[PDB]
């Protein structure tokens, strides 16, 4: 028997780039699943609200609050501090927890079994540094990050990828997550004076640009330092509605990556219903993931049904009164069996629960203009062409493959700098002469 | 001294703390199943009551994010120093780590690989169980550690 309606979470901090590009996107997909006919099957699926100030408290009291409704899944935490807890509440109340903006290399294990990502696995782009470094051949790196969930699982993976090939990451520099413009100060000054020039930021979007106006404003971004920047970067300029070439100016050879996504009219279609919405014009690709999450949902919402004739629910000071879904698994299970193509490509699952084709857009910023100087995939990795052409040829692991365009380095040099810069702290270099007693 | 328990998941201590702070209290003695201290530290951030753990010994709860979380047991920080103290004594230099896939696990041996830098010793292969242990699941792991490159 087939309900009046369905209702599913939505946990995403509204106050954020991310979330004010997800609030319509989530809101959009809602309009269309409602407008087509064959997903609806007599069932008005809304779509319950739940936002969060980025705080772990209240992300997952309102997420209780969401669990004493009905709910039969919920569009996953994008926080990655909420996104562990909220997956410890689903693992006991076996709701499919489907996140657009996870990014954390941890989730994607056995512990955590209802929690099915929807955006690209972050353990890939620490590949995708970790190619692009011995790419160039820099092998020693002082990393900076954020100091949550996303920053300290992020970059221990980053340890280990750069260990194959014989890199490290010298001093893992790590911020405080409430930081003010003194303690990045006090931190970014403390790595000038030290063995590398290789910096990778991986730091939440809102706060991230302040590192860049704090690294320029102390003569960091100069000849010989090179930035590589993770993909908080785009999400930064892309949630801007215009790059203000002030900004701009702050990013002059900073490799920054992004989630590349191949084109189809679906997307195209949807860029101009992105026109049609207009909030603001924060288009940040988070949203491209938020739009896809809701079909994903509603196309595996409708297969389900074809299945089970309905849904099915239990009931369990503030007591233990929230309503466990029964049967479940079952329903998890026939979302890691999707074969959909959603607006960014191809959706597929393996053993691994990442999702099957990660492909990142590398991009330089030297001018005004963001040009891209490659495309990494997981296929080949460090392309020129577009990464959809190799994924039907053998993989081709050549020297001449790892291939990238010019890149314009800070300090407007473009031969790439030597990472190696000898350090000016409290030891100095013992030469050790001998004492000479003939031939003086 | 009012007594709640987890049955050592993470959920229903998360739930039976929010009980303690329906309560009323001063102060708490906190977890040491250290998957809860993560959560039980984000819930006495926000009602600024004193989180005092006595097992936490996870290296990433003595941070100034969590300003309500004092450590009465040594920081597990205080002892990854102690096997790389006593690796280099002996001069083995690379090392296999096994390590439960909580957060005493990732965050301990993360540690360890970052003061084994120091040293120019690394870690080889970060092998990792998963938290419920079955009786396979370390016969499906161990078979394929001895077939490695080390054996401390
Ligand atoms: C990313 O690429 C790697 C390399 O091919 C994939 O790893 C392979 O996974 C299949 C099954 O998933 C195994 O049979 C192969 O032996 C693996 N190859 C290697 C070299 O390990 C990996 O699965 C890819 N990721 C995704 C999400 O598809
Ligand atoms: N928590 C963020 C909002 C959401 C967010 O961006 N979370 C991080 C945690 S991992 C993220 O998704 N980062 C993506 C990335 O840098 O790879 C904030 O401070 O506003
Ligand atoms: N969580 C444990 C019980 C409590 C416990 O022992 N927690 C661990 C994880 S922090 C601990 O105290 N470890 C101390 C140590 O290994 O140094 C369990 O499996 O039931
Ligand atoms: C998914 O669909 C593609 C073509 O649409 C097919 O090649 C592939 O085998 C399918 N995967 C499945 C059914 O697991
Ligand atoms: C967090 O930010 C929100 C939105 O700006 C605002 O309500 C307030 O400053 C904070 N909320 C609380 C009380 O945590
Ligand atoms: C402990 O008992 C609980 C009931 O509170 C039940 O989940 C299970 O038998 C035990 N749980 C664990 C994981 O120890």
């Amino acid at each position: 028997q087939r309900p009046s309606s369905v209702n599913v979470g939505a946990l995403f901090t509204y106050d954020s780039f991310i979330g004010r590009a997800a609030k319509p996107a989530v809101k959009a997909a809602m309009d269309d699943v409602n407008a087509d006919q064959s997903v609806l099957k007599g069932i008005k699926l809304n779509i319950i609200f739940q936002d969060s100030n980025c705080s772990g408290f209240i992300g997952t009291m309102g997420a209780l609050q969401l669990m004493e409704n009905k709910v039969v899944a919920a569009i996953g935490p994008q926080s990655s501090g909420i996104a562990h807890m909220i997956s410890y509440v689903a693992n006991e109340l076996h709701v499919p927890l489907l996140s657009f903006g996870a990014t954390d290399p941890t989730l994607s294990s056995l512990q955590f079994p209802y929690f099915l990502r929807t955006t690209q696995n972050d353990y890939f782009q620490m590949h995708a540094i970790a190619d692009f470094l011995s790419y160039s051949g820099w092998r020693q790196v002082i990393a900076i990050f954020v100091d949550d969930e996303c920053g300290r699982n992020g970059i221990s993976v980053l340890g280990d990828v750069l260990a194959k090939k014989r890199s490290r990451i010298s001093y893992k520099a790590a911020i405080t997550p409430g930081a003010d413009s003194s303690s990045i100060r006090d931190l970014l000054v403390s790595v000038n004076l030290m063995e590398s020039r290789v910096f990778v930021v991986h730091v939440n979007p809102d706060s991230g640009l302040n590192v860049f106006s704090v690294a320029k404003s102390l003569g960091m971004m100069a000849s010989g330092y090179v930035w590589i920047a993770t993909d908080w970067l785009p999400t930064a300029m892309d949630s801007m509605e215009h790059v203000d070439s002030d900004t701009m100016d702050l990013l002059q050879g900073v490799v920054a990556f992004r989630h590349y996504t191949i084109e189809s009219s679906v997307k195209r279609q949807f860029m101009a219903r992105w026109k049609n919405l207009r909030p603001n014009d924060g288009f940040n690709s988070y949203a491209m993931y938020a739009y896809d999450s809701v079909w994903l949902v509603a196309r595996a919402l409708d297969v389900f049904f074809r299945e089970n004739n309905n849904i099915t629910f239990s009931n369990d000071i503030q007591l233990s009164a929230l309503s466990v879904f029964n049967e479940g698994e079952k329903f998890m299970k026939i979302i890691l069996g999707m074969n959909h193509t959603g607006v960014t490509g191809p959706i597929q699952f393996d053993s691994d629960r990442n999702r099957v084709n990660p492909a990142y857009e590398v991009l330089n910023l030297e001018g005004t203009a963001p040009r891209t100087v490659g495309y990494w995939s997981n296929h080949s990795g460090l392309s020129v062409v577009h990464p959809e052409t190799l994924y039907s040829r053998p993989p081709n692991t050549s020297t001449a493959n790892q291939r990238l365009k010019g890149i314009i380095y800070p300090g407007e040099v473009t031969k790439p700098p030597r990472g190696w810069v000898f350090p000016n702290n409290g030891k100095p270099l013992r030469i050790g002469v001998p004492n000479r007693v003939s031939y003086t």
